[PDB]
């Protein structure tokens, strides 16, 4: 185990006066990892008003300042890659040859983005005539308040902590329950790096109760949430009827990759792969429906089927190791009703469909990598998003039908197609509803890049330029030099 | 009388299905300017059906063919000024002097500043390696909704459905149920103009039943909302609810105006009463609590008495009216109940204060510009917004303490100061809690000018380059030349 | 003939005082059009004076009074489109059904552009510290001038003066003695625009004279020229020499055309007939090195010989006429010598090489289609620009070949390729040193579009959002509100 | 004395091949600093290719890679501040007082400043129809010249290098003859941080030749030029008869500082003293035309003299020495001759006006702090820049008046108000014809802040994000999606 884990708040570990705690498992063996303190009401309280202090402090330095201390923290994270890398693999079950290249690595990425741009955020000035003129300020909103989710757990943090930071805002960051620990450890980083106390705290605590309590606390100005759509609503529902504030979501998605009927399709196969079985299938803007031409779906099945087969599921340390565990075990359950009813619906099972047995799987959360076909637009599979390792292959036959069946979704998270020629790859992406699109490739996220959701798959963005100057609101302020005139 | 009033779906006048009509009123005089059917959750849906199909239209010209189509109708619209002028003033009370000049002229302004801006509209390119880069599209929303106000009734429609359209989008607008007849004179503008059919459609009718049809509608991806908090409230929870959606909402305010001890005391006067009385005080951005120096008060309070003795009530298409009745008998009866807690409260009534008698006032909803002084920040005319004509005289003694109080407030949508000294100026300002800040001024608002509210004065802001692309949403595409690697 | 034509100078026609004349002639007939007068350096101080008169009363009108006066220019060009064109034909040897089409449309396009966009020029604001702030003016360079060239006049005038107006600046424009008439009826639309007087001022002249006297002013900001290096490089030297100048470029190419090995050659012919023969060859971005694969050669050259076997050459006015004479006597013998040139050093001449011959050609300055093949990069008809329809044709066998070959020249104006394929069209253009770059098409120029030269082929760039804020020079301006530290 | 320095080319140190050296004078003592070679026209040809290699290699890096290279070259900087500034002293003469605290601080702060800006230069994209779009790239240059001038040498160099390399270009730089050392410091500095060989070459040479080889080389692609004007018109001249290249020019000037009625006069005076003395004023952007009211200018001149007597001139090494010799003897004599035109013409001289004498001051190029009063517009030392420790102060009567007089000069460099008015501050700037303008300070240049000339005072400017993309070349990419028309 590890000695119990306190709150955050101000540049130090405190403890919570809520009297509650909760349990952290290794979901790779079913052990604990932990016991952690939950924020309480009057803790969450506390914990703005010291962002409160600090953002006074924060804002009122230089920017070049505020982009020193931040780049510092990616420092750290640099040097600390490999024992966060390991602490991450431990809270998520997701492979450390995963988490060692991806979720810091990415997450100080953005930091090491943002902290640049900080110089670089302007108002603007507007001549009206004469005797008048415009100027704008982009102004820190104060307090915000970020709640990630258990997928990525540093890297999320990371990625709502960075723009806000970089606006000038305080950040107070709720974990999810199951993955709290790597958010603690990035508490201490940013504080080691300089970051003014009570800027960066952070409230371990549950959705229903911690996280409720942000969301209703009237002195934070804005939201940023990650989730899913269910409690994305009460999220949203809650910061409107407490105080109006601002709101972000990224909510995940149900995401069609479309094979087109000029594809290679070793290129589809290997697409489909990472775009289905990377962490265990627990990505949002995973590729789930794959769109095959019916002329080529014979082949392609083959084709994912010697791939699946190269999967080494394993001790999530070894090198090898490709495949994890997922997040946890009341996870598994809801992943494993969604393939049951694939079954009870008529979907083909090409592979997978049960839990991985044997010395070294009973424990852990494992559920085989899951391939259905013959699937069609109306099935509970093709319909939901899973958050597992279930690839759903769909056939097609025309252009415009495709547009057709991938569009129609409550979802817009994220598409994809594979095609060399110039004009369907560019034509066919252009009609599809959604914000993150990736053409002969899958899943890469630049810093640069802004990322989100449409329809019911989100709100703002995360990343690129506009979303640091969405941490920050705009003042107008007009310098009249001429003579006033009333009509009275 | 008019004739009864339909609804405005797809370039034509249709009979709503709802089987529900109400009523609006000359509030001058008492008298029903017309029947107006009101749209059912049937005609919602026909009027949702008719955007989608017209925006696919509006989308697929080019940017400057959209831009040619929102100018003629700037051109039919700079016609016909005093026409609709002549209607606004019988549906809303506010005299001709001001709705001739500010409502269709401002209206128009920021429908002629996005027609320009459309071609503009730009997406972004960054190089991720030389085998790798990343383009966006500024995507229309689709179908967006947009909920008026009604005490700026045209203003507000030309102000929500102009950067919706030139951003590629279709509108379907509800007038508030007081004031309903200039936003179906604007629809028949828009299709004059060459509009497609469905791009902009007018449902009016209750909040309670259109307005809340519309927040639920699934295809509907944004809503805009003018109007109190209370309401705006409720809207974003139904918005959440039903389908996630984009919402922006401007909610009033309790805006300062900040008198400095080396202001002229009849320029602070003068811009005082134009902050204050300006269509019979229902504006949301009036600065209805005034800060003057203690050792200024008096004085101030008598150049106040003189200028409240210069407005004239009276005939509403008479150039020398300056102030006409509040827009209902309902909306009176609150601002007289905020009037006697004034009273009751111990603030010191300098003038006013009571419904206007005699032929001509009878049948209005009028009452007499009121001012309050002696007052302190714990009273009820003090914090909550009035919306009518009642200003608060506040003393204070230095510049810390001001700009305490001014900021001591959940509203945050305007503010002022009155000073003729460079630092001053600039340093209090950049210290105000509010979105829009006037300098020696008060009121004006460029098509230019970003304006909205801090805190729960709104989401989001109107006006300016911003706005167009609030009404975007962004699309990023990654080219991948190079061979797509697998880890599986 | 035609009367004889004046200077323009604040808002009429007026005598030159350089008590100097030259023709134009219509080079179908060789019959001169009109006898015009030449600005002396007298006549060029006086433009001067004027635009600066003018220039103070357009930069003091509000943004969109600029917009709208612009807008109505726009209104007048399409209005009298035939008329211009049928001018620009008598002038230009163009034929009608190039000019009604291309010339006076696509300048109101970039006209109708930038009034739109006068809104949107706006400076930036900066924070330093609390107590101090930077923002910044985009202000007019006050008197600008443009000189012009001879194939595109009234477009080139309306694409320098845009921009330059749209800024708030005054242009004395200089049209090339060769097609002095279209920029005359130019200036007299825009003063029937609402166009303050001496805001466009037209000076006639040549080029040894009137262009030489226009550098030279002290009190000129910037020069805008269009034409060949070597008369550039002698406008880039007298604008140094005399008064430090922004100076503007577009100098013309030799531009090259690759088409890929998996093009359509139908597709690739078409593509390089619309790159070598429109306005008889004479276009500053025309294609005239056309690079193809060795083993397509024989094939793409057939289909040229077919697609410049219904070139139409006829009566200008005449609706299924394609093809002009030259612009002059003088150009076509120039034209003519590089032919010999091709002969003489061992291209393979496929079609025309001659003058045409018979009524209604003996007295034009026609030049047959003419196509070179097997040519080698050491060709003086390949190396350099010709500026009529002369078509180069070279081999080549690999992607990295063809690549170093159209990069190897000093000019860099546009390029091309031809290919289906995602990656190569990319991949290709990526590498290519030119500004201004086709893919599957060419010589569209949308005026969203930034163009202009690498290398030897320009300085700076024509139209898009870059060339409006390229004819305003900024201002920064910090206002310090805290004390003022001396060191002395 | 040191050893003999050579050229830097390809990350190492390099003879020269021009048999040619030159020394640098310690111009305190007289002394030789270094003997230093002198790059030949062949040395410039190596540099050339060099640059182009390295050029190569650092452009095909990532965006973020290039930003740690840059920022830890920052990092040696700030730790080798004293070091460079100490050298830097010995080199120019000016006080460690200043050079410890200005040159190094800034010149880093500018470099830092890009860096940071790396990942967000970006391209755009276009829209124009459904089958056709257009995207940019902001291209490197390639290879670039800056030329340095010997007031601030390793400040000009960095702000020179961090916007051309951070846009992904190679820079040859030729230092000063008069103040060749610290750029060379600066070249191992750069290779220490890991920019790649040939990415920032050092030349030393004259001017007449390194200079002038550096200006007409065929494959340089843009100059940045800081010195005099008449070298400024030579090189510009250079620059176009060679090869078109982009040009960027800082010319100093004789910038305005106006005091206003109501400014209190200890200010102005600290004000005026710091605009005219910093440096032994030998700085661009010096106040040296100081506009006093007619009433205040008796009062004026008494704090002026006060504050000259407290200037200390001693040890350059010393911690109070806060005024130095002059750069050389021959500019010493330069300055001398424009004191006697002034005493000539009939200025009053006030102080000073001749060179400093006795121990430590005889072998150095010392001028006196030197103040003219009751200077009129027509005087050789109002009209001229003199670059040394040299004030005019000229009476006014009135705004309007005193905003002609600033105007009327070809210069067009700074400018500056003394006032508490807001009013009077914003209003007298927007009227000066200056690019960097200064309300109540003197002399700050924030990274963030773009500075350059109107008139002949520049071309161009440097610093803020637009230099970053001034060292880019747009390239407009149109896709065609649909089928091509031709009209053969
Ligand atoms: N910021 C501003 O510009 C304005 C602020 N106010 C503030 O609001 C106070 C109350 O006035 P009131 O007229 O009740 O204001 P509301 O905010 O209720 O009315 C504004 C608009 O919202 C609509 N609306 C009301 N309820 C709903 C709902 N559940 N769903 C969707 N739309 C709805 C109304 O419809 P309908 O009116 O047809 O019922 C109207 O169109 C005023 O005293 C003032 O303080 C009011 C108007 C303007
Ligand atoms: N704006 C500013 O910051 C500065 C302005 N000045 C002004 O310039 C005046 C003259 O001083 P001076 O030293 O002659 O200034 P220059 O402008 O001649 O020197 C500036 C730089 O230009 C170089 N240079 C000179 N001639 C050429 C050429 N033909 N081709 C290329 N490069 C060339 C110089 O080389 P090298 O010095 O090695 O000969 C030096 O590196 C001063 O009195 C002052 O008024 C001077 C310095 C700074």
């Amino acid at each position: 185990r590890m000695a119990e884990q306190q709150l955050y708040i101000h540049g130090k570990f405190v403890a919570a006066t809520s009297g509650k705690t909760f349990e952290t498992i290794n979901p790779a063996t079913g052990e604990v990892l932990a016991t952690v303190q939950a924020a309480g009401r009057e803790d969450v309280d506390r914990a703005v008003k010291s962002a409160q202090q600090g953002q006074k402090v924060w804002a009122a330095m230089s920017a070049m300042a505020r982009s020193r201390i931040l780049r510092k923290a990616v420092d750290i994270l640099r040097e600390r890659n490999d024992e966060l890398a390991r602490l991450e693999t431990l809270d998520t079950g997701k492979p450390l040859s995963e988490t060692a290249a991806v979720d810091i690595v990415t997450g100080a990425d953005v930091l090491e983005y943002y902290a640049g741009l900080i110089p670089a955020l302007e108002g603007s000035q507007i001549p009206l005539r004469d005797s008048s003129f415009v100027y704008t300020r982009r102004e820190p909103l104060g307090v915000v308040a970020g709640i990630g989710a258990w997928n990525y757990p540093i890297q999320i943090a990371l990625w709502k902590s960075a723009p806000a930071l970089a606006a000038g805002n305080a950040m107070i960051f709720k974990p999810s329950e199951v993955t709290p620990l790597t958010a603690l450890k990035l508490a201490e980083i940013y504080r080691e790096a300089g970051l003014p106390d009570g800027v960066f705290n952070v409230l371990p605590g549950i959705g229903a109760e911690t996280g409720q309590y942000l969301t209703e606390h009237p002195d934070i100005a804005k939201i940023s949430f990650t989730g899913g759509v269910a409690s994305g609503k009460k999220v949203m529902a809650n910061s409107a009827a407490s105080s109006l504030k601002e709101v972000t979501m990224e909510l995940g998605g149900k995401s069609p990759l479309i094979i087109a009927e000029d594809a290679n399709l070793d290129l589809a196969a290997d697409i489909a792969m990472m775009a289905n079985f990377y962490s265990s299938g627990q990505v949002c803007t995973n590729g789930t429906r794959v769109f095959v031409p019916a002329k080529f779906k014979a082949e392609f099945e083959h084709k994912i089927l010697e791939r699946v087969g190269r999967i080494r599921a394993g001790d999530l340390f070894a090198d090898d190791t490709n495949f994890g565990p997922l997040v946890s075990f009341p996870h598994r359950q809801n992943v494993l009703r969604y393939i049951e009813s694939g079954k009870s619906e008529g979907a083909r099972l090409l592979c997978g469909g049960d839990v991985l047995k044997g010395e070294g799987f009973d424990n852990g959360a494992w559920v085989a990598p899951t391939v259905f076909t013959d699937c069609t637009d109306d099935m509970t599979i093709v319909r939901e998003e899973i958050f597992g390792p279930v690839m759903s292959i769909l056939s097609y036959d025309d252009e415009a039908e495709v547009i057709r069946r991938a569009n129609a979704t409550e979802y817009g998270l994220a598409a994809g197609v594979v095609t060399p020629d110039l004009n369907r790859a560019h034509r066919i992406i252009h009609q599809l509803e959604a914000g993150i699109c990736w053409i002969n490739s899958w899943g890469e996220s630049p810093a640069e890049m802004p990322v989100g959701g449409y329809k019911h798959s989100g709100i703002g963005r995360e990343n690129g330029v506009m979303t640091l100057q969405s941490y920050t609101q705009v003042k107008s302020i007009q310098v009249e030099m001429g003579p006033f005139q009333s009509i009275f």
